[PDB]
């Protein structure tokens, strides 16, 4: 694949390339607080970001080179953590507050406080633009990938490529060898709760876009 | 504002750019009149938010008071919408680019009474554009000429401030100027034709309004008010 001969740079100007928009939620601010519905906001919200994640997939290295069912295997899987690590990044230099949309921050309940220890925890690294897109990659790759040989082997090498993206990016900052490796294991570890609570959030849900919805917005 | 260099305005209009947006996801096809109306409603709405969000980056207009930031975008915000769909549309002939899941030709055009008149006109502008290879870098240059100039002439006066104010748009108008005959040079253009490509992409803006002032009066028969502009401007 070209994408397996892409440099650390490369991947990273890629990535910076296909971030989607931050989107507006959509209400007339004329207007008070009150005529509005949170969970229709947040819905008519995600329902618009949905078709750019869609865009973005396409354009992160490696993800075009799988069949159309894989892709929306991966979509599937990942949606709802890629929804989440995009609010938490967001929402980063708004302590105590996530920043749904612009003209929608709210402040403080059990996945609310979830998303903002995440966002907390990201602060106090200093989580910069370039590492947040690797993970967001990451999570898109990976959530997907041990529940579907050859299409899973290429998802694995382009991963290994992410990660040696982030080492670059930590050694171009200035860390250590040792630092590298243990921000490596921090960011990667935070994931893991990223997953607990999409999966949190998607046992509250429980508007989810199907597996046909996936297929038919990617074939478009 | 007026300190920025040619290269440091055209990399400010640039950075300043709005998303592309997305129509209304799988709407019902065909379309009624007022289904494709009720869709284009939607997203031109949606594109104001980011209009204004771009407007507060055009070198100069933070410069201007709120009542006379929101006089300009209530004269431009339509012509904007038009000049960003043609541009959007320049590689696509024969089709209107509304967003990347709503192209459409002339035939869907006919679905509202009266709209193919304009939809033509906004083609042939689009191959107008084609045809002379407008640059990214003009067309920002363009935009933001829109938006400082077409309510320029229907402010307010009499009072010192607004005329330092109208003086002050008009030089942030010469400097863009200066920015676009500077982009001629640079890309290798002679002297002469730098003030021939000039005064064509300047003629082309009076279409433009015209094709505006058309689309307006089928609006009328939606419009964002003076106090959900001033709101937005203030958020
Ligand atoms: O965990 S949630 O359930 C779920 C995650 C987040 O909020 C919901 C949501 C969403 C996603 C898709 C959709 O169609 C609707 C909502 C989110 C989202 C949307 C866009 C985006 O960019 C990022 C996130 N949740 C958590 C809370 F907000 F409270 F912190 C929640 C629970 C109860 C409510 O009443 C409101 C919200
Ligand atoms: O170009 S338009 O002038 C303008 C474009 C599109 O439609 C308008 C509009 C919009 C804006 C805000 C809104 O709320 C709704 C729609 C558009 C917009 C939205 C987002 C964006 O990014 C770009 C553009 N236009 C379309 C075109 F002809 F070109 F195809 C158009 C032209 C003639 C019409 O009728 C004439 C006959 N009529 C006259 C009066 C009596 C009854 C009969 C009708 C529409
Ligand atoms: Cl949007």
């Amino acid at each position: 694949s070209l994408a397996l001969s892409l440099t650390a740079d490369q991947m990273v100007s890629a990535l910076l390339d296909a971030e989607p928009p931050i989107l507006y939620s959509e209400y007339d601010p004329t207007r008070p607080f009150s005529e509005a519905s949170m969970m229709g906001l947040l819905t008519n919200l995600a329902d618009r970001e949905l078709v750019h994640m869609i865009n973005w997939a396409k354009r992160v290295p490696g993800f075009v080179d799988l069949t159309s069912h894989d892709q929306v295997h991966l979509l599937e899987c990942a949606w709802l953590e890629i929804l989440m690590i995009g609010l938490v990044w967001r929402s980063m230099e708004h302590p105590g507050k996530l920043l749904f949309a612009p003209n929608l921050l709210l402040d403080r309940v059990e996945i609310f406080d979830m998303l903002l220890a995440t966002s907390s925890r990201f602060r106090m690294m200093n989580l910069q633009g370039e590492e947040f897109v690797c993970l967001k990659s990451i999570i898109l790759l990976n959530s997907g990938v041990y529940t579907f040989l050859e299409e899973k082997d290429h998802i694995h090498r382009v991963l290994d490529k992410i990660t040696d993206t982030l080492i670059h990016l930590m050694a171009k900052a200035g860390l250590t060898l040792q630092q590298q490796h243990q921000r490596l294991a921090q960011l990667l570890l935070i994931l893991s709760h990223i997953r607990h609570m999409s999966n949190k959030g998607m046992e509250h849900l429980y508007v989810v876009p199907s597996y046909d919805l996936l297929l038919e917005m990617l074939d478009a």
